[PDB]
């Protein structure tokens, strides 16, 4: 068995190599990739995103969010306060500011203590989830505004025609915003693009070993287990690399810098935050090893979750006996 140790992998793909996408994922699957739940793959060095960023000022995020903590250091929740709408210049002046800017620090690891030292203690805001693009058209490679679509897979392996679209979403980010503990929609893999800016540390559980942080996770947030069965897919809950470690956890973790991208794969529970201002890309995909992942992932039916409208024919075909109840949660 490949990578039996989960470690997260890291690829270098050639210019060649980076032609067909769904033949690298597999590549990398044959290397014991996904048994970390998460890889990084560096671009070839004749490969680029788009020419310049220098024009991305005027993006409007709509609906920034901030990102209030509850609990303890190393074991607390978040919910996101809606805020004034901004545009990209205005967010990146606010990011810089003396509020909210990346304090002084020796390298990757202190800057990670002092994130769980003291995360909590501050509110940063967050442009999470706006739906576009960054990747110019021409860009052939890894462009994921033009990926082979979930519909078009669960076509091809199902023979099931579904309604829905596939299209990806850019996060502008700050120091100390977080994603919480998570799993994609329908344990879907996930692939994000740091286009620019500060880095983004990650922290990520092997697939075979998910079930370990959900019974941990309903240890430490029993209230929130009592309400939802699936509360992890709310996306609110924390956990700290210590706390992991105090209770044998295993799980992983890796910085990604701008130029670089990062693939979560089916069950990889992840988490993370921002080391400073920084602008990601990420979409949802699917190859023919996910459908057993998707017929069995669990769902959040208590109302909180509500997702995506493509997300109805995937419950649907995948999970008929689950679909009433789902979709009770939607309305
Ligand atoms: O970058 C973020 O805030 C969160 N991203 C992801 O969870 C992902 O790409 O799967
Ligand atoms: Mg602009
Ligand atoms: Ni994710
Ligand atoms: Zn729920």
């Amino acid at each position: 068995a490949q990578n039996p140790n989960c470690n997260i992998m890291i690829f270098h793909p050639t210019k060649e190599e980076f032609n067909d996408f769904d033949k690298y994922i597999a590549y990398m699957e044959s290397q014991g990739a996904h048994r970390a739940g998460l890889a990084k793959i560096i671009p070839p060095k004749e490969w680029k995103a788009r020419e310049t960023y220098d024009n991305i000022s005027e993006i409007l995020i709509a609906t920034p969010l901030q990102q209030v903590a509850s609990g303890r250091a190393g074991v607390f929740t978040q919910y996101h306060k809606k805020k004034k709408a901004m545009t990209v210049g205005e967010y990146r002046h606010l990011a810089n500011s003396k509020k909210y800017q990346t304090p002084p620090h020796q390298n990757f690891e202190d800057l990670e203590r002092k994130y769980w030292k003291n995360r909590i203690y501050n509110s940063p805001i967050y442009g999470a989830d706006i739906s576009g693009s960054l990747f110019d058209e021409n860009t052939k490679q890894w462009n994921l505004g033009h990926l082979g679509t979930i519909q078009d897979l669960l076509e091809k392996e199902c023979g099931v025609v579904i309604e829905g679209v596939n299209t990806p979403y850019l996060y502008f980010g700050m120091w100390k915003t977080t994603f919480a503990w998570h799993t994609e929609d329908m344990d879907l893999y996930s692939i994000n693009y740091l286009h620019l800016g500060e880095p983004k540390t990650w922290y990520v559980v092997p697939p075979e070993h998910g079930q370990r942080l959900e019974r941990l996770a309903r240890e430490l947030f029993p209230g929130s287990s009592r309400g939802c069965g699936a509360f992890l897919r709310h996306k609110v809950a924390l956990i700290s690399p210590t706390v992991l470690k105090e209770n044998g956890i295993p799980f992983n973790r890796i910085t990604q810098e701008a130029g670089e991208f990062m693939v979560t794969f089916p069950y990889g529970y992840h988490a993370g935050f921002n080391h400073g201002f920084n602008c990601a890309e990420a979409i949802n995909f699917a190859t023919p090893r996910w459908i057993d992942y998707g017929k069995m992932a669990s769902q959040c039916s208590c109302g909180e979750a509500r997702v995506t409208f493509s997300m109805d024919a995937f419950v649907r075909i995948l999970q008929p006996e689950r679909y009433d109840l789902w979709k009770r949660g939607q309305d």
